[PDB]
């Protein structure tokens, strides 16, 4: 019944049939991208129409389309055709990938270039990434993967340990044609094996590892309703998952009393970027916009019970499109599950003679993608005592080059001959508010420090200022650690008992934001990289902080654009797009392969309820 | 057998027998502090000697005296009177609480005070708090405590609601003579409760929590010999307790292959001070040095299972001394436990086929502490890929005022007509390092924006600098989280198997540091919290930032005073001093109990091992 839940295998084939019907997915077409749209504004609105938007890829050359369908009525409402030089590729298809192997191992250059490295091409395994904007004028309109080359000496190796350094090689994944191979110059391939699983390398396993067992005796406290309805401690969501976003969360609301109060509409990490950071020409163009041009959902992980989720684990397993309409199940992979969380709050009185101790817990909703040589964890937080949290698990195998001799400025040394280049893995958290309703406005709150005098005799005085942002061109805004700087999300029209208005504070972790040089390619196609907080007025088609179709398209699309109405932000439909970041200096106990590193952010209450939120908590 | 081994009750009741027949402690003596020494720095130290440090007050007026005796030989070692107007008081006795409330309760001019408030004197609480250095010139050499004043309505009314604000008075608690009460004005005193166990404010308690279970069906994985060394999957370490600092870590190490390799030689919080921002005569005096004022480990709770500590646990039991010289026990006062930390690491390779996943483990050490209205809880974290973490839990109930009409700049509204004064939290860290051994160096690492043109075409790159810290004159050191500053510990000595220095990264959280202005007296007396960093060469009687005896200490002693030796710290045994806090505007959730928040900072390795610690973590 509920228009969140989660597309079936039944609706993919249905559009699927829709669009076979309309003439516009024959043989020759690919479904690039296909997804759910959410309900447009308007409480109640179409009792069921269940809409869906498509990137239909043509194989022979001709112009791709973008569709959308409505699989409530069997009809197509629209479908308009793409010219991709102006407006951007569509995103890379699965099966382009090995097209770009199989292509270089016939070509001459190639074939010279492995030659002059005593290199077996039955051994060459080639990473086909995304090619950006640079400036060979013949890619543009066409569709170009770039290729990097990595030795595998036999089936089981991991070839991350063998870059082949100084060669790079462009291909058009449509005509089949390599447009360019590039030889800086021999390389020595690193020789030493990273295999994680070689005993040679583990030596022998610890045997001091006891068992930790978490178990809920009685089940879980939550309960799903409806395939992906949330009730858990007072919240009530929908977990929601979408093929290029992944796991999506709507209608984030808690229930205070008898009132169901909401706090988030949608929250959904909306793009991530790579950014590599050596000068070398073999990688200088090398940024993955995971989200945007790989689509990280299409790559989630099955989830393991007691290895990947451990607890008492209830799964989702969203459905997906494959290229050609047909239904594909991600089987577990979305993992959900509650946890004890340490201390909710204590007190020992000396003077009223009471101790009061309480206990936390959180609900976590997880999914695990794997693009390449990296693997990401995307976790969502939700605690008993109103905060909402968000954190990004980076692991995986770290890419890799040769180390020079004499030294890099760019490139960490892992092991003997071996490098890794410096990088960033920078996310945008999209958040269409619903503090308390759709009347919401943005203040920037900084610490104020004052000065010895008149009225502060004692120089013990501090403070702090909040400056409400009005219109979207003053809504670009700059951390500042130093002076505590945080963003408060509030609804004016709503306040709680002490008659201030009810409000959620955004805290972020600071991190350095994007590094590049401001006239860079990728600075500009990651426009929204470069700042830490940009609030806009809700819109349909503002979906991502990148634009719609973000492979191998300039700037002119994304953040930057939508700013430029300069709409009213002051007690509106706003949506609050976060930015933010790791920043990877490769150390040598990443290699051979990186334990857990973490980046995320967190909003709390502030003067939302009434007093604490968690009196209600029993003591077990 | 081991040197680092708690104090036992015959210990302490060994050194109270020395000290009464040295002639030291009379009926008119208390012993303000009583803790044991760490042994002198010796690669070879084989005689054992406990030592034992004193610091004995006297009622009747006479000077007190530092006293150090051997309980080994027993003998009296040294005996030092003390000029407490030059060097500073000693810390607030447990019994001198009590005193302030009985003093006042028959001064008629806090009587006449109460009189007009319609009070009755019996349910007036007064909080005795720390006095500081001001413009009063007869407290220079006197024992002072303020005091401020609360009302309880019943035994078991929670008297932090009802805040009595207008009022102060300040006591000698050894001559016992109110030296000052001073009535700013009539405010009406806050009438709601905040007993947060009453079922008419925390309504009917849920019923939807199910129960988590966490339990170890073969034991825990670590170890516990001699009392308090820990062995736990690699590391090695010794858990030590001391009155004024709480828990102590010495001798961290970890176990790579075949050799115990030494990390931090001792970890302690060396003092947390808590400066109020409010610039009320009432209160603009008001800041606490919880651990160097009131000792934070005599004010340790004991510890309940299944509630404060929730899996398999470990307990230790510490013992300290009465001010009679009488040990007390501290019944499970520190937690152990270990505990999953979800995915360690995880990579599906498209090109082996090999899918890898890890779960990650910590181990905790724990303790909590009750300071008045506020509660701490300190966590040590040893994680199994060589990160140590502190965090810093605060709770309890927060410090309150009435919340003036019209409104104030430096007090939120908590409740009809209640305030909670701005303040912060802030801790000192003192880490002796022990990087490999004990030659180290510090440096400064800042991320390094490049500018596109020559060598950088597409203005891609970035890197890094690392600055040598290498005299204590420049090594004081302010965070800056745009430039992703950290900090690197290193043995210029000990290099890895790329022939780099091993080293750890200090990551930290950059929140703000002191906030007061600089010629404050708070500035002069905490300057250690005006600056992120310090570095100081090892000397065995620099111990805490704030010199030894921080009660109404004028200001200066500690860092400021350590860092003008202006030593060489370049490859020396040296001791890395961390400022970090919490800055705390009250919300309307923190009433009328607080829900946890957390602060802290963590290591990690940095080229300390030759490749990642945790390829011999099992599968399990
Ligand atoms: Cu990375
Ligand atoms: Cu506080
Ligand atoms: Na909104
Ligand atoms: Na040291």
């Amino acid at each position: 019944a509920s228009p969140f839940r989660l597309a079936s295998a039944g609706e993919i084939s249905e559009v699927q049939g829709i669009l076979r019907t309309a003439g516009l997915l024959g043989p020759e077409k690919r479904i690039a991208y296909l997804g759910v749209l959410d309900p447009a504004r308007g409480a109640g609105s179409e009792a069921e129409d269940r809409r869906f938007r498509v990137f239909i890829h043509d194989v022979s050359g001709a112009r791709p389309q973008e569709v959308t369908v409505s699989v409530t009525n069997g009809t197509v409402i629209s479908a308009v055709e793409l010219d991709t030089a102006a407006t951007g590729e569509l995103p890379v298809l699965e099966e382009e990938f090995e097209v770009v192997e199989q292509l270089l191992a016939t070509d001459e250059r190639w074939l010279k270039a492995l030659a002059a490295r005593n290199l077996d091409v039955s051994k060459v395994r080639v990473a086909p990434l995304s090619a950006g904007v640079f400036e060979y004028a013949e890619e543009r309109g066409r569709r170009i993967l770039r290729g990097l080359a990595f030795v595998q000496d036999f089936p089981e190796d991991s070839a991350w340990a063998h870059p082949v350094d100084g060669l790079v090689a462009y291909v058009d994944v449509v005509s089949k044609e390599v447009t360019r191979v590039i030889d800086t110059g021999v390389f020595p391939v690193p020789a030493e094996h990273g295999n994680y699983t070689d005993p040679e390398l583990t030596g022998p396993l610890r045997t001091t590892q006891k068992p930790i067992s978490i178990t809920q005796p009685e089940g879980p406290s939550f309960t799903v309703t409806g395939g992906n309805h949330i009730e858990w401690e007072k919240w009530s969501l929908d977990v929601g998952f979408d093929v290029r976003e992944g796991v999506v969360l709507h209608n984030i609301a808690f229930r205070d009393g008898d009132r169901l109060r909401p706090i988030i509409n949608r929250a959904s990490i909306a793009e991530m970027v790579v950014p590599y950071g050596d000068p070398s020409p073999i990688r200088s163009w090398q940024n993955y916009f995971d989200t945007g041009e790989y689509l990280v959902g299409q790559y989630a992980n099955s989830l393991e019970l007691g290895c990947d989720c451990l607890g008492d684990i209830t799964y989702l397993s969203p459905v997906i499109s494959d290229a050609f309409g047909n239904p594909r199940e991600i089987r577990n992979g979305i993992c959900m599950h509650e946890e004890d969380w340490g201390i909710l709050a204590k007190h020992s009185d000396l003077w009223s003679g009471i101790n009061y101790t309480r206990r936390n817990r959180r609900m976590v909703i997880s999914f695990f993608t794997t693009i390449g040589n990296y693997d990401y964890g995307f976790y969502w937080y939700l605690y008993l005592d109103g905060t909402i949290e968000f954190e990004a698990k980076a692991t995986g195998v770290v890419f890799t080059s040769a180390f020079p001799e004499g030294g890099s400025d760019n490139i960490s040394q892992l092991a003997p001959g071996l490098g890794a280049p410096f990088h960033q893995h920078i996310f945008s958290a999209r958040l269409d508010m619903a503090i308390d309703g759709f009347t919401n406005r943005v203040e920037e709150e900084d610490v104020v420090r004052q000065t010895m005098g008149p009225g502060n005799e004692r120089g013990n005085a501090f403070s702090r200022k909040r400056t409400v942002l009005t219109r979207e061109s003053e809504a670009v805004r700059e951390a500042d650690a130093r002076t505590g700087r945080t963003w408060i999300i509030s609804n004016p029209e709503s306040k709680n008992r002490l008659n201030e208005p009810v409000g959620y504070k955004l805290h972020a972790h600071n991190q350095p934001t994007l590094l590049a040089d401001p006239g860079s390619s990728i600075a500009r196609r990651a426009a929204f990289a470069t700042k830490d907080l940009w609030v806009t007025r809700y819109a349909d088609d503002e979906r991502y902080p990148t634009g719609d179709f973000v492979n191998q398209h300039s700037g002119g699309a994304g953040l930057p654009s939508y700013i430029a109405q300069d709409r009213d932000i002051d007690g509106q439909d706003i949506v609050v797009w976060h930015t933010f970041g790791l920043t990877h200096f490769p150390r040598v106990e990443d290699w051979p392969i990186m334990p857990v590193d973490t980046v995320g952010f967190k909003l709390r209450p502030e003067g939302f309820f009434d007093r604490s939120p968690v009196l209600d908590v029993p003591a077990n």
